[PDB]
């Protein structure tokens, strides 16, 4: 009920109430799902301050040196909206549930990019269940991935470009789980294809 929430190297129950008046005080709240080191929700927690940047990932032992500096005072590299959570997207803790303003999956490995790349319901519906309506959800793979040697997740899977998430379904998976593709684009550096989907009613 309470979040397992990195304090530094050690992980903690969050307050519940203390959970619900951050969110309150934040202008706007980030969630960035599959973080890594989570340095880069760390940057984004140190140029937006008045945002809360909601790092989540089942690695919370990878998150730490990130969760030790943020844990420092504002004059050494402190960031106090900053809140590193220890969970999967696939089972999402229900204090996470609609508490996004925006949802952004930036290079995702594992089960994370697999979900992503066949658009697997567990995966796209725990990003769903975290998404306030009207939130925004960011894809960002770099398509480098598909060169030689291939990661073994998408070992399997034809590569990811505009016309293969239309023909593969992908839309239309995402359409039934709530999340309304508004853009698909490649970007290059490494070319880098970005989806972009507002969360809305599951249709079909």
């Amino acid at each position: 009920t309470a979040l397992k929430v990195l304090a530094g190297k050690k992980l903690t129950d969050l307050d519940p109430d203390e959970w619900a008046k951050a969110q309150a005080s934040a202008e706007r709240i980030l969630v960035d799902v599959g973080t890594g080191d989570a340095r880069t929700a760390y940057r984004q927690a140190i140029a937006h301050p008045e945002w809360l940047v909601v790092g989540v990932d089942p690695a919370w032992q990878r998150m730490t040196e990130t969760a030790v500096r943020a844990a420092r005072k504002p004059a050494k590299g402190g960031a106090p909206n900053l809140v590193l959570v220890s969970s999967a997207i696939e089972t999402v803790p229900a204090a996470l549930h609609g508490v996004a303003d925006e949802v952004m999956v930036l290079m995702p490995w594992g089960k994370l990019l697999r979900g992503v790349v066949l658009g697997e319901a567990d995966v796209l519906s725990g990003l769903r269940a975290v998404a306030k309506p009207g939130a925004p959800l960011e894809i960002s793979i770099g398509t480098s991935i598909w060169r030689e040697p291939i990661p073994l997740e998408i070992r399997d899977l034809p590569e990811l470009t505009p016309e293969t998430v239309v023909s593969t379904g992908l839309t239309d998976r995402l359409a039934a789980l709530g999340w309304q593709v508004a853009d698909v684009r490649l970007v290059p550096t490494e070319t880098v294809l970005h989806l972009r989907a507002v969360a809305v009613d599951p249709r079909d």
